[PDB]
């Protein structure tokens, strides 16, 4: 996936894949999808080989905080 196939940014990829299309569209309190680590897990795996992540748990760190930018909650 290194040929004109660059993945999207954590948030986008998160709000996109984990944040579905946009069940909200005009939210307010934020958080429109509560996915388990299984989502930020794969998501990080895809955007892992290309992102500046520093490690699995490291990707979830910046990946999770980024999710809070839209509404991709993450529960253990």
């Amino acid at each position: 996936m290194t040929f004109i196939t660059k993945t999207p940014p954590a948030a986008v990829l998160l709000k996109k894949a984990a944040g579905i299309e946009s069940g909200s569209g005009e939210p307010n309190r934020n958080k429109v999808a509560t996915i388990k680590r299984d989502k930020v897990r794969e998501i990080a795996e895809l955007k892992m080989p290309d992102l500046n992540a520093a490690s699995i748990e490291a990707a979830m760190r910046m990946i999770e905080g980024t999710a809070r930018s839209m509404g991709i909650v993450v529960e253990d």
